[PDB]
């Protein structure tokens, strides 16, 4: 076939009920991860080739970074309890990995100050217990699907995107390619 278990993407030894059924693990403290958002987009071009009803979701690791790693995580929690994840995504990564500007929790809590979040209101979703929650809920995913390493993406909580078996002979056909593989996966 033109995509198959091996090349383009493995298939897990266990598949996860109830998973998303596009699920994406990044860390702000990791560089591929920012050529993956920033500079190739993978993202936004898998999303635009995704399916009617086929959403996409995308979850933080806090295994990097050290203690601000965890922060992140939770930072990150907040973000999707708030719904703000694509007012944040940009300054969290331009201000961990090029500017350098993010270094403790309460950086962190300016970016989102200034993308327009209420100071009152980030502290409080901070402590919630949707936060909480989500914090764990990011963990537990992680675990489910024995990962290891970022940027990955799982679908339908069964495959696994294999970057590695992809055509990676042009910046733009690999891209594609990825794209392509996660909409065939996803109608399956």
């Amino acid at each position: 076939a033109q995509y198959e278990d091996g090349k383009q993407y493995t298939t897990l030894e266990k598949p996860v009920a109830g998973a998303p059924q596009v699920l994406e693990f990044f860390s702000f403290f990791c560089p591929h991860c920012y050529q993956f958002e920033e500079v190739l987009h993978i993202s936004d071009n898998v999303k635009k080739k995704l399916p009617e009803g086929v959403k996409m979701t995308k979850y933080h690791v806090n295994f990097m970074g050290g203690d601000l790693g965890k922060d992140l995580t939770q930072a990150w929690a907040v973000a999707m309890a708030l719904g703000v994840e694509d007012k944040v995504t940009v300054p969290l990564f331009e201000g961990v990995q090029k500017t350098q500007t993010i270094r403790s929790a309460s950086d962190i809590r300016d970016v989102f100050i200034n993308a327009g979040i209420k100071g009152e209101e980030y502290d409080a979703a901070w402590n919630s217990f949707v936060v909480k929650s989500l914090v764990a809920q990011q963990e537990k995913a992680a675990a489910d699907v024995q990962l290891r390493g970022v940027p990955a993406m799982f679908v339908n909580g069964k495959y696994q995107l294999n970057p590695q078996g992809m055509d990676t002979s042009n910046m733009d056909v690999f891209v594609q390619q990825y794209a392509d593989t996660v909409k065939y996966l996803s109608e399956k």
